[PDB]
């Protein structure tokens, strides 16, 4: 069927962000689980402690392709001007990684 | 990271979500990732201009590793759509119905 819930397990980042010519940025995911396909629980956050979505997806909604583990997602991001974290999971899961933006 | 320049393939059947949209499963095989996958929603072959909504947005080939497969969820119009991916002699089509 195609009722795909939150990917469940850690992901990790398989090569870091990186500066776009266009003004974003793009970050190489790869996913732990055999869970998928299912949604990246992604979001680009002001600070760990306040979860609110700002910034911006623009790979919105990406999803993880296959019950294939370790599968890799490219996301593109356009994170805030000045401080943000890309978070990627939620609670025991989460990892995150810290921008700035001048 | 420029648009991916072979021909995809689809994993499977495209399938109805039931809440007004479709997955896709596409399947690449070139080399030249990391690479923005040339997919839309048109109202026909003979005009291009993209309609609907790309619910997963801009989706990529995810690096130079070949034989991926990447999940794009589209929003059609309702009634008769084409999903289009790739260019010129690389297009491939599949005609959707939404009722």
């Amino acid at each position: 069927g195609t009722t795909y819930g939150m990917c469940t397990k850690k992901f990790s980042f398989a090569k870091n962000p990186a500066d776009t010519g266009h003004g974003t940025v793009v970050l190489e995911l790869q996913y732990t689980g055999v869970d998928g396909p299912c949604k990246i629980p992604i979001s680009i956050v002001a600070s760990l402690s306040d979860l609110t979505p700002i910034g911006r997806m623009v790979t919105a909604n990406p999803y993880v392709a296959s019950s294939e583990a370790n599968s890799k997602v490219l996301v593109e991001m356009e994170p805030p001007f000045g401080d943000s974290f890309i978070v990627v999971g939620r609670g025991d899961k989460q990892i995150n990684h810290h921008w700035h933006k001048a």
